[PDB]
């Protein structure tokens, strides 16, 4: 494989300029600017983008130690902008003090050169799509490629991971920096580590948090997920079940699940179910409660949800902001089109349409909670054009002077395999902080774990890393250990 090395030193050279990102709420107390990358690394005089970054600025001057760059998103699909203003809310204050904090969107969404097909709604769901049957499930697939391979063929080939990692690389030294510091989630944990493996002499300190197995690309990523989904579940059954007096679901495990398998067996044969009076198909019955089980705070909110597509009509005041905040708007197109692209721009999905029908059938008997909607057709299996790198090969060779990599025991979509996956293969550079009784998704700052916390903060300041691989107790787990 190739770093292609002079484009991107070709591209650093740049110097943005910085204002007041005024023009997006979100976004106010940042400053931001915009910075140009190439298309094709390998055509460095050819057709280039934009990206935007924003930036903080670290709060106390005189303790300032380098940038902090965030990944460009947690979950694939995501803006990386808006993680950034989230993180500057909730990072620990000598964190702020010390680092420049800078975020970006990748290319081709948000910010930065958004990519846009015309989909609908329903194809934006792409991802966790619950199908009628398999046949159906083909067509519906297929066609989410063909609007994509109709309106950003121009594009496709070039949305990639490694193309990613060279565009940090030219943030890099558009910022001047010899070394920066990295915080991933998710999809970002993966982009850090490709990023590390090919460029990792510039690191100073990362952190990757809920991770994405190294052996996940991509389709992977799909297939382990309905175990984790069905373990999710009928842990917030159990927690449900206890509290039989206060929620209308039964008082054991299986009693709040069939209560809950109630509300599927509807969507599942057409038959009418709402929550907030907002209506529920065969696909957000799931996928509403998916989004739930990324933190187990939100237990009760799905108690509540489920109560009301059994029984009830109102929500809870609570339970209403936060519904409102996720669904209720469809899901940001451009951050869809990136998704599907990088996707099957990393990688080439199996194309035989049979093996993923005997997949989704397995996987509905064995796991039904997700299992169809994971295991089945997916449009990344029709997609127009193929990979133009191999995947990065990541391993214990990478020079990335120290990773710290933080994981919720109990997570859901990056589970703790996973994270101990890309403990063995990035090797001896590489420590793992795993936190206890704990079903959440991005650990550090947001659930406010103190361990995790605690050892982060003395990482991402004073350099300290534990000799091997620790834990941290949870102390106010929503279940017994």
């Amino acid at each position: 494989p190739h770093l292609l090395t002079d484009a991107v030193r070709a591209f650093q050279a740049q110097s943005p300029v910085w204002r007041p990102a005024d023009d997006e709420e979100a976004l106010r107390g940042l400053e931001a600017a915009e910075l140009t990358v190439p298309l094709d690394y390998r055509a460095p005089a050819g057709r280039t983008l934009t990206l935007g970054l924003v930036r903080h600025r670290a709060t106390a001057p005189e303790r300032r130690r380098g940038v902090l760059l965030v990944g460009p998103g947690d979950d694939l699909g995501n803006r990386g902008t808006l993680l950034g203003a989230q993180l500057v809310g909730q990072l620990p204050k000598e964190v702020l003090a010390q680092y420049d904090v800078v975020a970006f969107d990748h290319r081709f969404m948000g910010r930065s050169s958004p990519v846009v097909c015309g989909l609908e709604p329903e194809e934006r769901f792409w991802v966790f799509h619950h199908p009628r049957d398999f046949d159906h499930e083909v067509r519906f697939q297929a066609n989410v490629a063909a609007k994509v391979a109709e309106h950003a063929l121009d594009i496709l080939p070039y949305a990639s991971s490694r193309n990613i990692a060279r565009d940090i690389e030219v943030i890099r030294g558009a910022l001047g920096e010899d070394r920066i510091s990295y915080l991933g989630y998710s999809y970002g944990t993966y982009l850090g580590a490709v990023w590390t493996q090919m460029f990792g002499e510039h690191a100073d300190r990362v952190v990757l948090d809920s991770i994405c197995s190294p052996d996940w690309v991509w389709r992977g990523l799909f297939t382990d997920f309905p175990p984790n989904g069905e373990r999710a579940l009928t842990r917030w059954a159990r927690w449900a079940a206890a509290r039989d007096a206060d929620l209308g679901l039964g008082a054991t495990d299986g009693a709040v699940r069939a209560a809950y398998d109630g509300v599927l067996a509807r969507v599942d044969t057409d038959r009418e179910v709402t929550v907030a009076g907002f209506p529920l198909d065969r696909t957000l019955a799931r996928l509403i409660v998916v989004g739930m089980l990324n933190s187990d705070r939100n237990y009760p909110f799905l108690g509540d949800i489920v109560r009301s597509a059994v029984h009830g009509g109102q929500l809870e005041p609570a339970t209403m902001g936060f519904l409102g905040q996720m669904f209720g708007q469809p899901k940001e197109e451009s951050g869809t089109v990136a998704q599907l692209a990088i996707l099957a721009g990393d990688w080439a999905w199996p194309r035989n349409v049979d093996l993923y029908e005997r997949d989704m059938e397995r996987a509905s008997r064995t796991h039904p909670f997700t299992g169809a909607a994971m295991a089945g057709i997916k449009a990344p299996a029709f997609w127009p054009v193929p990979p133009s790198e191999p995947v990065t090969r990541l391993g214990p060779d990478n020079p990335a002077d120290s990773i710290l990599l933080v994981q919720a025991a109990d997570d859901m979509s990056t589970p703790l395999a996973a994270a101990r996956r890309m403990r063995e293969v990035l090797g001896d550079t590489s420590r793992l902080l795993t936190v206890a009784d704990t079903a959440h998704h991005r650990v550090f700052p947001f659930y406010g774990n103190p361990g995790a916390d605690e050892l982060v903060t003395a990482y991402l300041v004073d350099g300290e890393l534990p000799a091997a691989d620790v834990t941290r107790p949870n102390p106010a787990p929503m279940v017994p250990t």
